[PDB]
């Protein structure tokens, strides 16, 4: 009996978000999301290392749905027949029942309908949840995503100041951990369920073999990059569902940032790097103000670097010499410099 | 010559909190507390895994302290004769000696009596500190709890409006270092002594074996799990003395949270996860909305499910549908559903 | 065409700062500093533990720079001809070209000169970032350090109070991935070069083998503990470019702490630990109470107290038993005192 306008909408793959509004005068909506499990093996690392991956719509991370506060979430979860193992979603922006996990476990073949109520502005992690053991397994095995809750005036800097993105990109980071071999070669499997006991052993050491953005390290570099153009405010949405992240913009800053990621709270403002706790989702804005690629990290930069945690940015426009400037290009050390004569020689 | 009346506190183990005020008008008070050392054997997992334990008051986390600003806090610490090693004890709210740990050391067999003034407002760790190496290996073997200091007019909401609680529960999170044999069992000592060098090398890599809630793994959970009632507002204290978590309950928010823990600053609202640094305690309001049961986890979910790290709620009350409810009960797959059709095929 | 004054600014090693003002009336200067690349063997532990360190101006961490906001700094980055690897600088609080990574590689016998708008106030981490997995290498070797960069106003209590230091210490904690041979004893090398191989093994592993403030094990105790005087403001400026930390002042507090390190937020008020997100600088202001030995840690006491986390501070003044007293010396406990009797027996 809720006599509300129903709104269907068409999600699409990370990085990328579905269309939307952020300030609406549209009245609540029962806004309607399907979620189709896919357990598939994923290439995870540039070296082909490959992976028994548990998916919502295919992708790591799961797509951004984005609603308003008062809408109703109406999501129909599928577990197609092809799949080996039940699943379930626990949304964190939802009231009750363990987030809807106790509500939405199916088996193969099954599909069912939850409907949350938008009540708490913010990102959120939504996140597969089956019970036990089977919580980390499937959310490190890719089960995890995030939803937006925008306030139906859109964003605000917590001093009463309308904040606008131009542009819109989520990044789900991933834990994962895949099992070696005597000889330290990552281990292949033909199932889910053959992979379980040696993933559960590298799980319990609590180290990930990697971090990827994306699902695969260098998911968004090189080709995949992300655009942007000086003078664009950008919203850069992070997710971890199991562990904590500390997101660095390289050679950029967070103008806004809402680390614990929840918009009745005012950001912070002019952040180097902010902190994403396993089990949030934060969101940062950034106007940028000068061309390049930038590198988006965490800054445990071993993560980033070495086990797959980098992102690009490729921005167009005009270098700003009055923010950064080469004064003088590479060149031979004098003489007759005095380093020799300096304080800690 | 501090001329104050004196008001005698007995304890109560946690996760319950001795009979305190919220907002007083009582002016301040000598608060007399005794803490008690008891080294002794504890089981810590389902499996029956044991563990020399360093305990205040025979309890992981020692017990909660409450008082209020400006009182004064006498707390008498006996280490009885049948312990074998000297303790102490710093609070992470009284300022000077090293927290009280430099006045504060005692052999088996002494007793020992500090006071100091709740001049800081908030939610603080105390633990065993005796020095040097022995300092995280008391605190690891469970030498560590909390003690509250309410403002006098009690919490607010950092926007000038009162926040009551009509109940409080103090979570205390435990990272366990437990020695493995060659085969991978867990190892049994006979005296804390016995267990030290084996425990050290654990605790060197950083990786706890076990992180638990009150103890042990599966103590607030069947029988044990933590009583609510739909419109209770209940105050929820984490600490963890060591080592970092980060709170969620799952099914529901933080209505109000000081993850730093600290009242003189306003809460975060709405969160779906905070953040306990270690080495501290902090603070979450939820008033609860829904029935039924509720995990509170830390969200490293691996450490939730596979070390330990999961409590429950049992609320009691009526289901309210508009918050969330189950449009359609699990059902096979239509046809002529077009999965097969989706973007992500 | 820049046409403001120039300004040199001599660096001296941490955890001292080169001399500052707080407030001033000066306008933007090109305030110009050098640092010279150092990759040497250095002690970092008190068994005398060697690494092969890179380091900014031959000190681990690099030194602190201070300036204003819209201050512009030049920085003359120099790579003495007897240091085997390119290096460069990326300033975290700096816009564009990865930070100045992007226009400051050079290689042994160069130098270069960056200028950057100091147009983001807080403190700040700097780093070498040399591209690819030399990023981490290079930072975990040693080679990162921190700019603060003041209000002109000084620092304020976000509530229109201004606040001054007394006082001001600069603590950069490092990670350190010593290998270790069959043995479990720690392995030497004769070059940054030779010790990579075996180094990147560690840290793929994520954790350290030594945590460090200024450099070693024992840099910041005994002789070389921090000094200060009750009644002193004081400043204690943390960094940590790789890895978080959760900072504490044993026996005191954070009067005003901004853990994100960053003057254009508030700080908050009263904590007994704060958090410093890898890859930032934060800060806390604490006025001393009390005379004596303090000890500031990273409160994982594990880190601490076994692979080096520990400074000291020596306080000079007059104990204030108000605060805290000692009521009575440690003495044998009575009979008749009824410890048999306690609920937890
Ligand atoms: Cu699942
Ligand atoms: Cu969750
Ligand atoms: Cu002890
Ligand atoms: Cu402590
Ligand atoms: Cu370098
Ligand atoms: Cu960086």
């Amino acid at each position: 009996d809720l006599k509300l306008p129903r709104q269907r909408v068409d999600l699409v793959a990370p990085p990328f978000v579905h269309v939307h509004e952020q300030a609406t005068k549209q009245g609540p909506k029962i806004m309607e999301f399907k979620l189709v499990v896919q357990e598939k093996k994923m290439v995870i690392d540039e070296k082909g290392t490959t992976f028994q991956a548990m998916t919502f719509n295919g992708s790591m991370p799961g797509p951004l749905m984005v609603v308003h506060e008062g809408d109703y979430v109406e999501v129909t979860l599928v577990n197609p027949a092809t799949n080996t193992m039940p699943h379930n979603i626990d949304f964190h922006s939802a009231t009750g029942a363990l987030g809807g996990g106790a509500l939405t476990l199916i088996n193969p073949g099954e599909q069912v309908v939850l409907r949350w109520k938008a009540t708490r502005t913010g990102v959120f992690v939504y996140h597969c949840a089956p019970g036990g053991p089977m919580i980390p397994w499937h959310v490190v095995s890719g089960m995890n995503g995030a939803v937006m809750v925008l306030p139906r005036d859109g964003l605000n800097d917590g001093h009463g100041h309308s904040l606008r993105y131009d542009r819109i990109y989520y990044i789900g980071e991933q834990d994962l951990y895949v099992p070696r071999d005597e000889k330290g070669n990552f281990k292949s499997y033909d199932s889910p369920g053959e992979a379980y006991s040696d993933t559960e052993e590298v799980m319990r050491k609590l180290t990930p073999t990697h971090v990827v953005f994306n699902g695969k390290a260098g998911a968004l570099t090189g080709k995949n990059a992300l655009n942007a153009n000086v003078g664009e405010n950008v919203l850069i949405v992070h997710s971890q569902a199991n562990r904590d992240s500390r997101p660095h913009l390289i050679g950029g800053h967070g103008d806004y940032v809402w680390e614990t990621g929840k918009f009745s709270n005012a950001p912070e403002t002019g952040l180097e790097t902010w902190f994403i706790r396993g089990g949030s989702a934060g969101a940062a804005l950034y106007k940028f103000l000068q061309p390049g690629i930038y590198a988006y990290v965490t800054h445990n930069l071993i993560e980033a670097a070495n086990l797959g945690a980098t992102a690009h940015f490729k921005v167009e426009g005009k270098w700003n010499d009055d923010l950064m400037t080469q004064v003088k290009a590479p060149a031979d050390i004098p003489t007759g410099s005095t380093n020799e004569n300096l304080y800690f020689q």
